């Protein structure tokens, strides 16, 4: 087997973007493979795919990941 | 068997986006491959696909992943 | 098998981004292989993909990896 | 087998981008090769991908990696 | 195995840059490699990608790397 | 086996460069072989790519690495 974890805790800004193409295809994250037996695809955090995306003070939170 | 938990816990913005362009197609996360007999795909945290989707302080959970 | 963790604790701005380009394709972050056993693809923090994306101030949390 | 883990803790800005360029299509960060038995690829951190992405005060937290 | 760890505590302005040149393709941080057994690809701190990209007081966090 | 670590702690502008010239592919950093078996993509601290990118009193934080 395989573990992982996380936790939070706690005890105790303007910005501006105008978006200009005439043209893209767009991808966030990605692998390929023909052939391959143990393609494993794993992901955390934040992540997000747009012809426009901000990231204003996005993670607060923790983590982690494992495989094989 | 494998394992993973969490949970969270607690103690104790301003932002301009304009999209443009016509149509031109988007896909977020994914991973491909024929011939593959031990074929995952994982995923955590905050996620969206979307032609324009935006990630204002987004993650205050927690959070993992294991697998094989 | 592997093991890995994180958490957060605590205790105790103006930005002008104009986009202006006729095309482009974006991939955010990206590997690619044939004929591959153990293909393994992890990511976390905070990332996002787009013809603009802007990081202000993006990053509070924390956080680890580990396979194979 | 391998281990990693961080925290964060705390006890205690003008800037101005303009863009204009015609063409140029961006990738983030990538690695690439075929006949490639481990193919590993790890990320952490603050990391964005666009045309244009600005990077105002972005890292407070803290983190690492391991594998193999 | 192999391990990894940091941590932050605390205890206690104008720029301009206008962008112009008529083309450009722009990558972050890369490597590739053919006939390669052990492709491992790491990063860390502040990173991003853009054919204008710029780093006001980026880094207040703390981190490490190892493996293989 | 591996380990490495780091931490920080803490208790105690005005510049002109504007761009212009006609033409550039740019690369971060980046390295390459062939029939190379231990491909290891390593880096820290904060560095960007862009044909025009400015660091002021960009990085002040800490860490070293080493791996293999």
């Amino acid at each position: 087997g395989v573990v992982a974890a996380a936790e939070k805790t706690k005890q105790g800004g303007v910005l501006y973007v105008g978006s200009k193409t005439k043209e893209g295809v767009v991808h966030g994250v990605a692998t390929v493979a023909e052939k391959t037996k143990e393609q494993v695809t794993n992901v955390g955090g934040a992540v997000v795919t747009g012809v426009t995306a901000v990231a204003q003070k996005t993670v607060e939170g923790a983590g982690s990941i494992a495989a094989a």
